[PDB]
């Protein structure tokens, strides 16, 4: 089996992507933030606590006839950002693209953080790292691709995000139309849960091209691209008046300033990310003062290759018995 769904930008700046995921019986559509950076599938529903939704789909259990209690579970996540939710567990059909798993946990909010409440175009999260993330208790969960790994035709997805435009989630076959040039694959460590892999180095605009290993994530649930400090701060050098802001929270840049690419080692291989990719626009409303898409990762404990990045690529998440990641130039 496969499948194939196209997941789209929700705001002018890229902050995430929206993909819809049919649930239940009759079917009904969430759209999902499809985040390969954890590994629960969770919702919005007719459970989460009346005052946290706002403008969001909501799934309702009670209308789905293929819907059941797992009994006993609960889930509770907190993210990166400080967000965080939590809630009970059901299992259900769930359908991605044409490609559909029965007995899918889906994991139902009874409390939100107020970030997910603000956000009235993500329904929920639907989780792509490997499922020893899962934080469903007593009983761990798995993912739907976890789930769907045997069926599919091989056992992979793959993640095509558009710059200010909609792309690609496929699962189970890779689309030999969707990219140039060939795809460099490099090896994952599973051993924290994530995709986590080993970039050779990188370069910014124009410059000669630096080897140095930077460990990271392929994380297609971050908007940014967060990089060891002395790597950003080498970028941010090449933009005039950029400085990073205590009060922002990062690198701010004039919004005048035309921004240089910045170039990432996958191998032998290199992926160019656009200077336009590295813009986040003014820091408020009118602002002349823009933040920037390149941002250091001290404090955070990890790299994190984001949309900024990944959008830059086709991205080939192979969940083989030996995962591994594959970047193509697009
Ligand atoms: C602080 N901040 C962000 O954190 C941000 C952003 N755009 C995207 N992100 C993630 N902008 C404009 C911003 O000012």
């Amino acid at each position: 089996s496969t499948g194939s769904a196209t997941t789209t930008p929700i705001d002018s700046l890229d902050d995430a992507y929206i993909t819809p995921v049919q649930i239940g019986t009759p079917a009904q559509t969430l759209n999902l933030d499809f985040d390969t950076g954890s590994s629960d599938l969770w919702v919005f529903s007719s459970e989460t606590t009346a005052s946290e939704v706002d403008g969001q789909t909501i799934y309702t259990p009670s209308k789905s006839t293929t819907a059941k209690l797992l009994s006993g579970a609960t889930w509770s996540i907190s993210y990166g950002d400080g967000s965080s939710s939590s809630g009970d567990v059901y299992t259900d059909t769930v359908s991605v693209g044409g490609l559909t798993v029965t007995g899918q946990a889906v994991e139902s909010a009874k409390k939100v953080s107020s970030s997910f409440t603000e956000d009235s175009t993500i329904d929920g999260l639907l989780g792509l790292a490997f499922s020893t993330l899962n934080t469903v208790s007593p009983t761990q969960q798995k993912t739907f691709f976890d789930n769907a790994k045997a069926s599919l035709d091989s056992p992979v997805f793959t993640a095509d995000l558009g710059y200010h435009a909609p792309g690609t989630y496929n699962f189970g076959f890779i689309d030999t139309t969707a990219y140039t040039g060939s795809i460099t694959y490099t090896a994952v460590s599973t051993k924290q849960g994530f995709w986590e892999w080993t970039s050779t180095g990188y370069a910014v605009g124009s410059g000669t091209f630096k080897s140095t290993s930077i460990d990271g994530i392929a994380d297609t649930g971050t908007t940014l691209l967060y990089l060891p400090a002395t790597v950003v701060s080498a970028y941010w050098a090449q933009v005039s008046g950029a400085k990073s802001s205590s009060s922002v929270g990062g690198y701010v840049f004039p919004c005048s300033a035309t921004l240089p690419s910045f170039t990432f080692g996958v191998g032998s291989a290199r992926i160019v990310i656009p200077g336009d990719y590295i813009d986040f626009g003014p820091i408020s409303t009118g602002s002349s003062s823009c933040f920037g898409g390149i941002q250091s990762s001290a404090g955070i404990g990890i790299n994190i290759f984001g949309d900024v990045a990944l959008k830059a690529a086709f991205v080939v998440f192979n969940g083989a018995t030996t995962p591994t990641l594959g970047f193509a130039s697009k």
